[PDB]
């Protein structure tokens, strides 16, 4: 069993598979985790989701490896057997967007933030092949954004990174808030070296009220939690000011 040193560990309810741990969270979402063995540190778990639509799925996030986003991609035609429409994913970062590859070898279409794809090649990772741009509230452009089905992508500003993205789930209760949300008993905001100190607060505020009937909250590192990972995120964000 894989104990990992930063994220959330295994309880009932998780599905090991292969290198990967997955978690029916509602009966069209899951969530994938994989782990990057940092030697001298052990595991760091990070999360992503899959959503049924129909006849076809939905990824938010790669894994941190190509060949653990090809596991996603085998556990999906395992346990779904339906194909890939579309992948989202969060920000330039190798723990949403180190697997690119993999999902571009299985032709998918790649979809993120605009700057996400201008910093990928800054953050050596693979532009998503398709840009997301959004309004000055923080609602994504739906003209850039086809065929999302149950998918609604929204910027809530500078916090984690500048190109942090979030993703709620129509049609359920459910909220993705990737690296920007911690779960609501963190003593840590995580790796603010690429952080805006100024904004986070709001950008994390911002999240809750885009998805504000959003019970269930998923994030990168921890298990889903309720919405006090949003309020607690913004009460540690607003000790950065
Ligand atoms: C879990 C993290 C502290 S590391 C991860 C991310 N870092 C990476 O993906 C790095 N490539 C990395 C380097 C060394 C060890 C682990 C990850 C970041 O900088 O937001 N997200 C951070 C976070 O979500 O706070
Ligand atoms: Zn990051
Ligand atoms: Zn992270």
């Amino acid at each position: 069993e894989i104990r990992p040193t930063i994220g959330q560990q295994m309880e009932t309810g998780d599905q090991r598979f292969g290198d990967l741990v997955f978690r029916q969270l509602a009966p069209n979402v899951w969530q994938h985790t994989s782990y990057l063995d940092m030697p001298g540190f052990g595991a760091v778990a990070s999360n992503g989701l899959i959503v049924r639509d129909g006849g076809r799925v939905l990824v938010v996030d790669t894994a941190w490896t190509d060949d653990q986003t090809a596991q996603i991609l085998n556990w999906i035609k395992q346990e779904i057997n339906l194909p890939v429409a579309l992948a989202v994913v969060t920000h330039a970062h190798q723990d949403k967007m180190g697997g690119m590859d993999a999902l571009h070898a299985a032709g998918i279409a790649t979809y993120a933030n605009a700057l996400s794809n201008q910093l990928a090649p800054q953050e050596g990772m693979v532009a998503a092949q398709h840009s997301l741009t959004f309004a000055a509230n923080g609602w994504v452009e739906p003209a850039t954004a086809p065929n999302f089905g149950p998918l609604k992508v929204f910027y809530p500003g500078p916090g984690h990174t500048s190109d942090n993205i979030t993703v709620g789930i129509d049609g359920t209760d459910i909220a993705f808030g990737g690296c920007l949300i911690k779960d609501s008993k963190a003593k840590s905001l995580g790796n603010l070296g690429d952080a805006d100190t100024e904004h986070y607060a709001a950008s994390a505020r911002a999240f809750g009220a885009a998805f504000p009937k959003a019970s269930m909250i998923v994030m990168s590192h921890s298990a889903p939690d309720s919405r006090a990972a949003i309020t607690h995120t913004a009460r540690m964000a607003d000790k950065l000011r």
